[PDB]
């Protein structure tokens, strides 16, 4: 075990630093590597399950660490099979597009590309920074469809099948920060103004 | 994509029928085969939200039938994929061992093999039967640990992590069929009586 569990580890880590050094664009090679990055997680699991708190003098996570860690590889892993299977799969895809980064960030749960700043003042230039982007995959059980990320007054939303989403809601940060409800919204092109009637 | 579909799903039903000749026991086919199951719904999925009712002369189901099948090819090709990277990756492993039948046969959500049967007499040979397993893979998000199936007077058991859990109950049917609350198991041994005080 002892000597199993360390050179399956060593031999799970390389390909991960070899996906790392490699840096392709081809989503096959996305899927391998979350698939190395979930082992790991079993790696360390079972290395914890068998009392050791460190394996080749690396810190050995408690079992619950390596349990999520797991669930977010496969989540990854599923999302990028589901891609495999259809139309986008021939796209780029960068190690960044595939990261838990990017996939966490609002939209969340969520493989998402060509991404760039809005900015909120809230007065005049409390001013926020918000990533919107034009590429979001909304991946579900046997689909995937491309939906473009949208800037409001409001916030930013997609639209999918007909429903309208904001997954950053202006308001929450004004209600957080500032004393008026008032701001002025920067994406890149017209500032975006409150279009409805303001009030003493 | 009529032609795109119609072709992706003759290779992919090709593929499942192959599978289907070759009754392997090697475990990596046993994934190859539920991630074309899992394809085969993305492509029937497609084909509805196109408007097509049929492919191929072939029924094409509901988006939610679609959906549905696709989450239960996902659960095994997962549930494969944590037994690949583990101890038990070298074991004979059967088309019917990963089958759905199998996986969702109580306790459900478990690949298991080497079933039997264990009767239950409700009063004279009431008389019901249960499948019991000698291997049950009880699998989690980094993990995966084979316990046995075992059998008592109250019901079908396995112990994982120290926690005893009844998958069948035998005093579910008995409320549900017979009189007196009273059986008698038969397992392939001796018989178990119940083990208690009975009364008036």
């Amino acid at each position: 075990h002892m000597e199993t569990l360390c050179q399956r580890l060593n031999v799970c880590q390389d390909k991960i630093l070899t996906h790392y050094e490699n840096d392709s664009t081809d989503l096959r090679d996305h899927i391998d590597y979350w698939k190395h990055m979930r082992l790991e997680c079993a790696i360390y699991y079972k290395a914890r399950e068998m009392g050791f708190k460190h394996i080749n003098h690396q810190v050995v996570p408690t079992l619950a660490v390596s349990k999520n860690k797991a669930l977010q590889a496969i989540e990854l892993q599923l999302t990028l099979e589901t891609i495999y299977n259809s139309q986008y799969s021939n796209e780029k895809w960068t190690l960044q597009d595939v990261s838990l980064e990017v996939y966490l960030t609002a939209p969340t749960g969520c493989i998402k590309k060509h991404g760039y700043t809005v900015e909120v003042q809230f007065d005049g230039d409390n001013t926020m920074h918000y990533t919107n982007w034009t590429h979001i995959y909304i991946c579900e059980e046997a689909s995937v469809t491309v939906v473009e990320g949208q800037v409001d007054y409001y916030g930013l939303y997609y639209v999918h099948e007909g429903i309208r989403t904001y997954f950053v809601q202006f308001k929450d940060d004004a209600e957080k920060y500032s004393k008026n409800k008032v701001w002025e919204v920067h994406a890149g092109g017209q500032v975006i103004l409150c279009p409805t009637s303001v009030f003493s």
